[PDB]
């Protein structure tokens, strides 16, 4: 879906639909808690249109976007089309951005910053969204058809008349119900995407391809547009429940992979491109390193950076891990001085650590985040 930098478009139609879509939904039994902060949640509304836009506009976007594709079938973004790194990466899908973008906002609204919270849950439901289209569960990329372009345009223009009320049902009753009843967020997710992501896929060939009549578009866009507004309403009743009563995802569950989400200092040549390491180390004296490289480009001076790190052991704990870094190794004769500003470390959907750094690590040195 098209979407403007102000918070304008058909994303924002979507996550402003998905909030009056709650309200009428809401059943009389909701807890209280639920009822305040969705209160407080439509007095960001303006930070949640924005978030649910800015993806397409973040100057540190992929220069394809690959991130905002993910087939549901194949579980990937086109094929490999990041460029699939083996050993040492793990390139971001639009179902995995959710994941990330999920745990980040519930971090800030633990801590009262409903700002930052309500825009990262806007970034989060911008992939959903995206994932709700024809195009991309399909991975049709721009260049790969004309369509792409031109049906979200025809989407953009109608979107008026393709918004919905009311997912049909009351939160009391089963769809709203099912969205509760597993605790585990991250495994929760991305089912419920992969529902919604195989029906626009099916929508593209049956109808929003160039293959396809008018009538066939407006059909596959009234059909996405509802999912995508059922879809988001449902995230965002998950996310106040959780929010309300704390609710903790990662409680028990082995730690397979970890998420890095690094903030480098806007200050000048805060960026490098040096060798970067993230490395973790174990109550047992045991340790894995990755090296920390997606790419185009990483660490930019004022970036923000990504990187999903699979562990090789599979029976660990987050409590099991004592230290975790990050280590610069020299790639020509001179260090090349980096500063990080802050890193956050995110394991089944909790941010476990939040670092501010703020300083220069000059040469070939480890830092410890934790
Ligand atoms: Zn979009």
């Amino acid at each position: 879906w098209d979407g403007k930098i102000d918070g304008t478009g058909t994303h924002a139609m979507i996550v402003t639909q998905g909030v009056s879509i709650l309200e009428n939904d809401l059943s009389k039994n909701e807890p209280e808690s639920v009822r305040k902060n969705l209160e407080i949640l439509k007095e960001n509304m303006h930070e949640l249109q924005l978030g649910s836009t800015y993806p397409d506009y973040d100057k540190n976007a992929y220069d394809l976007y690959q991130d905002h594709f993910w087939d549901p079938d194949t579980d990937n973004n086109f094929s490999k089309d990041n460029s699939w790194y083996l050993a040492y990466s793990i390139p971001d899908t639009g179902e995995s951005q959710i994941r990330k973008f999920s745990a980040l906002a519930r971090y800030e609204w633990q801590r009262g910053n409903y700002k930052q919270a309500t825009f990262y849950l806007g970034e989060a439901m911008h992939y959903f969204g995206d994932i709700d289209t024809p195009y991309h569960p399909a991975n049709v990329t721009a260049v790969d058809s004309a369509g792409h372009v031109k049906f979200e345009t025809f989407a953009e223009e109608r979107k008026e008349q393709y918004k919905i009320n009311t997912v049909g049902c009351k939160t009391n009753e089963d769809f709203y119900a099912d969205i509760l009843k597993n605790k585990d967020f991250n495994a929760w997710s991305k089912e419920y995407a992969r529902g919604f992501a195989k029906t626009g896929k099916s929508i593209y060939y049956s109808h929003a391809s160039m293959s396809h009549s008018w009538d066939d578009w407006d059909y596959a866009a009234k059909v996405t547009l509802a999912n995508s507004q059922k879809g988001t309403a449902g995230y965002i009743y998950r996310f106040l429940h959780d929010v309300s009563e704390g609710n903790d995802p990662s409680v028990g569950k082995n730690v397979k992979e970890l998420v890095a989400y690094i903030s480098t200092s806007g200050e000048k040549d805060a960026g490098t491109d040096d060798y970067m390491y993230f490395g973790i180390k174990t109550k047992d004296g045991k340790t894995q390193e990755w090296e920390m490289d997606n790419p185009g480009n990483d660490f930019m001076t004022g970036s923000k950076d990504t990187y999903t790190f699979k562990l090789k052991d599979e029976n660990l704990k987050i409590d099991d891990i004592q230290n975790m870094w990050i280590r610069k190794r020299k790639y020509t004769a001179f260090p090349d001085a980096y500063k990080p500003e802050n890193i956050k470390v995110i394991a089944n959907g909790k941010v476990v650590v939040d670092k501010d750094i703020n300083e220069w690590i000059s040469g070939n040195s480890t830092y410890n985040i934790k």
